[PDB]
RNA sequence: UAGAAGAAGUAAAUAUGUUAGGACCCGAAAGAUGGUGAACUAUACUUGAACGGAUUGAAGCCGAAGGAAACUUUGGUGGAAGAUUCACGCAGUGUUAACGUGCAAAUUACUUGUCAUAUUUGAGUAUAGGGGCGAAAGACUCAUCGAACUAUCUAGUAGCUGGUUCCACCUGAAUAUUCCCUUAGGAAGGUCAAAGUAUUAAUAGUAUUGAUUGGUAAAGAUAAUGAUUAGGUGU
RNA sequence: AUAAACAUACUUUGAAUCGGCCAAGUCUGGUAAGCAGGACUGGCGAUGCGGGAUGAACCGAACGUCGAGAUAAAGUGCCAAA
RNA sequence: AAAAUGAAGACAUUUUAACGAGUAAGGAAACGAAAUGGCGUAAGGACAACAAAAGUAGUAAAGAUUUAAAGUAAUUUAGAUUGAAACUGUCCUUAGUGCAGAUCUUGGUGGUAGUAGCAAAUACUAAGAAGAGGAAAAAAACAUCUUAGAACUGAAGAGGAGAAAGGUUCCUAAACAACAUUACUUGGAUUAGGGUGAAUCGAUCCUAAAUUACAGAUGGAAAUCCUUAAGAAAAGGAUUGAAAGGGAAUAAGAUUAAUAGUUCUUAAUCAAGAGAAAUGGUAACAUAUCAUGAACUUUAAAAUGGAGUGUGAAAAUCUACGGAAGAGUUCUCUUUUCUUCUUAACAAAAGUAAAUUCCACUGAAAUGAAUCAAUCAGAGAAGUGGAAUUUAUUGGCUUUGUAAGAAAUUCAAUGAAUUGUGGUAUUUUUGCAGUCUUCAUAAAAAUUAAAGGGAAUCUUUUGCUCGUACUAAUAACCGCAACAGGUCUCCAAGAAGCAAAAUCUUUAGUUAAAUAGAAUAACGCAGGUAAGGGAAGUCGGCAACAUAGCUCUGUAAGUUAGCAAGAAAGAGUAGCUCUGGUGAUUAUCGAAUCAGAACUUUAAAGGUUAGGGGAAUCCGACUGUUUAAUAAAAACAUAGCAUUCUGAUAAAUCUAAAAGGUUCAUUACAGAAUGUGAUUUCUGCCCAGUGCUCUGAAUGUCAAGGUAAUGAAAUUUACUUAAGCGCGGGUUAACGGCGGGAGUAUAUGACUCUCUUAAGGUAGCCAAAUGCCUCGUCAUCUAAUUAGUGACGCGCAUGAAUGGAUCACCGUGAUUCCCACUGUCCCUAUCUGCAAUCUAGUGAAACCACAGUCAAGGGAACGGGCUUGAUUGGAACGGCGGGGAAAGAAGACCCUGUUGAGCUUGACUCUAAUUUAUCAUGUGAAAUUUUCACUCAUUUCGUUAAAUGUUAAAAAAACAUUAAAUUGAAACAGGCGAUUGAAAGAGAUAGACGGGGAGUUUGGCUGGGGCGGCACAUCUGUUACAAGAUAACGCAGGUGUCCAAAGAUGAACUCAAUGAGGACAGAAACCUCAUGUAGAAUAUAAGGGUAUAAGUUCAUUUGAUUAUUGAUUCCAGUACAAUCAAUAACUCUGAAAUGAUGGCCUAACGAUCCCUAAGAUUUUUAAUUAGAAAGAAUUUAAAACAUAUUAGAUUUAUCUGAUGUGUGAGAAUUUCUAGUUAAUCCUUUAAUAAUAAGGCUUGGGGUGUCAGAAAAGUUACCACAGGGAUAACUGGCUUGUGGCAGCCAAGCGCUCAUAGCGACGUUGCUUUUUGAUCCUUCGAUGUCGGCUCUUCCUAUCCAUUUCAAGCAGAAUUGAAAAAAGGUAUGAUUGUUCACCAUUUAAUAGGGAACGUGAGCUGGGU
RNA sequence: GACCUUAAAGGUCACCA
């Protein structure tokens, strides 16, 4: 046989990302004395739109609690934010939508975004549109607090973990439906090489597992093992169920 | 059942036979190893270039009339759409036209379709052979692709096909038998040739006389086993 | 009884060959076959010559180069010798 | 072959006799009576004038051409001519030693053949010049240049220029041997010269996608990774990457045979250099440098999509008024028609614009202002007055300097003349303004300026390196070339029109671009027309005809309400003369557009351009893509729908490895993996099987390890270990599946019974692109329907995201029917151009054993050659498609190879990735090793390693720095800050999983292969032919066993059946007598054998045993197996002779290697006792240390020297008899021991393909070596079957066997069906039907002539002569065939390679 | 027709040309 689509995936030459026009890295400023004892406070100059992801950047600008100068950040928006809005940075911030305070100082059921996985890592969950985190409990004990992932999982960080409170900006994404083939072409102009997809069983033996004979058709169950060798692992993976659920 | 029984072997040059090597000469489709290619084509990115004329007329907006209201009727304006068409171009539906030792190792003529947003296109750049790339035809990857090109292993192997070079003279065949992954082929064996011997209980594809063997042709059918048409006599 | 001394008995080494085909006062399967398969022998293959007009197998007869005669199968109206 | 002779003769002796064919094959050399005889090629060693100049040769070698001679032949010899320097004969030796073939290799050359051709791109003609090169009885044509005529490209060009590519092709002169399919005086061709000028155009500079270094990391290696992260490297990050992106600065005229934003004249610009720090304006803001402005920081520019509308300006075109100069027309007119009337870079500022944004005064409602559209206003409209920016350089346009001195148009013979002003017109270019659109938001750096802050106190010089010629294409580039193919751009006139369309023309370019002339045949290619009919042609309206612009009227069903729709359908349209509407400015001026009216004619879109329309069915929703070179589609994509996994240190996944890489500059509205394919309506039941999964169970099965026991030890044994499987549950929008039979209300069967699935196909749909039967049944369409449509449904074999049903719009998709139109057709005629024909010049190729008249025969079964006939005159031109089983190609179909390759799968054997367990020693603790606590290796991260730890002390889009006065601005820790953490990663070993991947296999026989069978090891009878052998996928059957008795022996008895008797008792129970040759039994298939037995019964027993020989059956005289004959033991039975080494006989079975059992003690040795008999033993140089005894040292398992003796020494040993002890089948190679292992002999474990590999499929994507050893087609033999014909006569025919038929039987012919065979063809004979056309047969359908009848006439029926002549048109189907509707005198049947493809078609296959 | 099964009846095969 061939080498599958997936293969070919992963060496990256034509699936690379499309990222030329990107805004850049949008994440929360790194961590210093100043973030953990007191409070920054931002000016959010503009809003712009990032190709490739739905929800608008901040372009921030802290000054410089240390030098002489700016700090021209780039944060992902929260819903609600405006220009010339003031935004601050730190433990001592107020709950207001826009800021960044630890998760241990928000109260249960505080609704934030663009949280760290782990102290100082700048922002990992919560960071699609309209997409959101709520604070479960906390415990003070070993300085840990339970958050809510978007998928419904639930997560335990530390209590000094810090996340932007409010909700990522440009919900409701998804629910326009796409109505013509050519509008699918324009959305992955700032995404990788994937949109074109040829089904398995329109292929031939060698280029796809699924590739039939003399009936388009599959031929062997569709539910593989995790185990599967790259090359074999096509379609279902690992699937505790399959069909319409109830 | 090998041996001994007053030793025969050895060396070298040829000829013939067996065997290994390119192996009488030429012939595969294949396999492995190392390199060269995206000047053709495929996809993707960067930076450029290229929409002229018509058709239809969506939101949005204005007037008039009717209405308690909700709003409706009517006349305009507007210029949307992977909307309809023509042109520069492009493709290749049909003639299964031309040509078919061509203009051309895929072109020409008319007809047909299409002719800016899933568009067309230049340069740069990226992806390489059990790999790439593919709106998927096993398609494309320099006229080479159901695994490119190039060189080495390599004069690859062939029970299969083709060819195999002077004269006279003498002798002159085979299709049984056994075994084989055997059936287009081999070894044992038969037929044949050439060398070399032995005075030789070592002649016969013949007939006769004598003693035998066998169960074929024929013959038989209340002679045994069967098959089958009738007629008398007795109970 | 007849024949047999270039009789007889061989020994060694080795070539090619084991696709066969035809005839019949023969046989088996088949309706049958210029079909398929067998017993015995003679042939073609390997083979020309004379005759059957022509023909791998039929009939006579097998071959160094020639001359003369008697012949064989078979023929004798012309082609064609009688 | 035998005799005779035999040192040398010679002819390989003399004589006699017999013999002589031959494919494959053999006979090497030498051998005197020669164990075959010789010829030729080349080289090596010798010999070649015997008397001291010793083979031939310039008095002509080798070679070549021939003439003759010798030899059976291979070959040799000699002469003649040519040739001019080496060569030959004999003997041995050696070999790159003899050619007709290999689709042989290389080179050369024929026929074809003066043949096919030298035919796209409209086109040339006259005069003259130059030249050898238009002559001549028309030799009808003539290359280059100039002039004139006539033309084409038609300004998206056949024009003027660039990028790439080419590389001197550019310009000129001389010259034409070759080349541009004739020629050339021409040339992009030959020869020789000349030619490319930059401070301003580009490269150079910057960065994009991307690329590459030192150090570092990885790797066995080559090398790979990393691009600023890891670095004592680089205020911050290295190299390269654009002649289309960014970018300091030049223009006009003139000049050269050719270069020019490059030279010259004139006129400019740019960069780098040289000689307590300003005013004005209310404000927006403004001032020939002015008017200081460092570090540091920020902002902006460079630098940003597309569409559409409006509009400013310039240019081009057109036009109004006024002219000046020149040109054209002019016997008909024309105050006429045409040309010229221009201006740069850089700067100036008389005059004067459009649009947008701001500033000041004021404060809008009765709301106003404005655009084509919009849009805006108390966070302030409108108004008035101002400021700024943009508009191809200063400042947009006119104007000005440059500058008229240039340039253009004229005139004179260098010198003179002129060079106004406008337009409410079109196009192009360039800006501007707002509007629309995106799940698309549409680059960076070099470089420049400004600001915040307040640190410090005009002239002139120079401008380097490289490119610069030319083409840029119907001749300079890529395709072998001057190739009708391909290749990126800029500039762009008139007519007409909606139009950059078609058609014609101006400026420019060209008239040649693979040759022409004559004639005007066929057959063609391209363009046409056609009476009457109108698809009757055909697979099919293929091709062609037909509709075609604009205006007005009108427009259906259906529908996703958007469409259908240009639906369909009808009318108008010309020319000329007029009339009216639509404005600007304030009476004058201007625009093409619309409407209307008289009159005339050839009655009007049509020169060119320019939709045929309608009714339905299927598929796909749509726009889109696709097999470059036979498939453009119903296939792919698509939006929509659905499912699965993943919290990022993850999922997927590349890599040998990696602080490695991709999605990811990402974070569940995300990433990755799949199925279905818009919308509507709906997705039924099944978890048994195979997958997937579980948040699940332990003590079923499971490895290396770990622990323990025995043993001298290896070894062995036991216990305990993870995943995996098993156990249990879940899951089908996971793979997939979704039944039978019988009664029952003139038929059907609501109903009932019964069998048993995991579930029994549900809603729907249907002879469907899905239905064999089938051309289903009923309607409809037609005259006629294998076609279409609508229905029916026990549906071979429909059916629900393998998606079911439904269709509106859409489609170079498949199908049917109407209207219109027509040469598709009846049925062909005719016209034009280019060829073909002939000629001058020029000039190939495929192919070719030799060749070329027929019939029949035979033959390899279809001859051009052979045999017998028919017949023949040599050379051929134009056509032609019958033949040459014509050419093209080692058949692609089929089969065979112990030949492959792609693909698939629990085929066999493995493997990367995944996974589980153990090992690989961080500290300090607890529980029964586990659980904890820590960090210290380790992982994953973040930053400018920027306040870690412990003490101490949401009103405002603005600024924040270089400090004033060691502090100000606190100290310390041996932690840059977090995170994980002794767990996880990488390594080793072990188990699982693993078509993701690698390697390979897929028996044989065979009336072709496959399916079927086993004729493959094997027995009986028969074919089988009276010895032995012996065929078929011949016939009738059989084996892979069974038996402690069914083996051995002894004894007794006689069986099957029948008759006659005997209570129940009978046809069959048990008893008795008689007859009883086996008709019973003997394990089994069949055939043999058997009567005081080989059968039945009784009794004993284990010979169904050990060892050794010799034979017989298959046989190769191998093995296995079987069948016998003896011998040596120990036994069984019998009184005994005998019998017994399995079964009454013919089948009942198995190598090498490997595993596993049994056996090898009968005998031979050593030592020591007792007895006896023979026995001299070889001869000088010495160290191992067993040690004692001392001289030193030492404490530890204590060692280190030297003195010393024996050892170890040499001037007994064997045999034998009787004991005793011990050992005893051989070997593990220095000697032994107990374990272990290996030998030797004999059995068992098995190969059934049975003399014995370890082995699944599919190729319609296929490949190679071959095959007529072998199938699919013709032909040939046969004729079962198909067709036709006879003989007899039981009967039918109202009576009557034969008018006409003829049963039960029986004899033939034919090759027009299909069979049966495999003879020819596998380095190829083009395989169905139809169309066209010719011929042949008669077994005759019509016409002609006759006979018969159950023939009155008519219509008919049977038969004879006769094959000269006729034998049709359509619907459906690819059909042959068939079935319908017609017509006719009849609408007969057949052959010719199932006639006919260099004759067509391509419907089917 | 061939193979299989039941108490005649069914079921699978019938292929490359």
């Amino acid at each position: 046989g061939r080498r599958t689509l997936s293969q070919r995936k992963g060496r990256g030459s034509i699936f690379k990302s499309r990222s030329h026009h990107k805004l850049g890295v949008a994440q929360h400023r790194a961590i210093d004395f100043f973030e953990r004892h007191s409070t920054v406070r931002g000016l959010v100059k503009s809003i712009e739109h990032d190709p490739g992801r739905g929800a608008p950047l901040a372009r921030v600008v802290f000054r410089n609690p240390r030098q002489y100068g700016l700090d021209k950040e780039l944060f992902i928006c929260a819903e609600g934010l405006y220009s010339g809005q003031y935004i601050y940075c730190g433990s001592k911030a107020s709950l207001h939508i826009g800021n960044v305070l630890p998760i241990g100082q928000c109260p249960e059921g505080t609704v934030v975004c663009n949280v760290e996985s782990k102290p100082g890592d700048r922002g990992i969950i919560a960071r699609a549109s309209g997409n959101y985190a709520t604070v479960i409990s906390h415990n003070a004990d070993n300085e840990t607090t339970r958050i809510r992932l978007p998928s419904g999982a639930k997560k335990t960080l530390k209590s000094n973990c810090r996340a932007m409170v409010g909700i990522i900006a440009g919900g409701g994404r998804t629910e326009k439906p796409i109505l013509k083939a050519g509008v699918a072409y324009r959305m992955y102009k700032a995404k990788r090489t994937t949109w074109p997809r040829v089904r398995g069983v329109a292929m031939n033996p060698v280029d796809h597992p699924h590739g039939g004979g003399n009936h388009q058709h599959v031929g062997h169950p569709t539910t593989l093992k995790r185990s599967s060798p790259p090359g074999q692992k096509a379609g279902k993976v690992a699937a505790r169920r399959t069909g319409l659920i109830r």
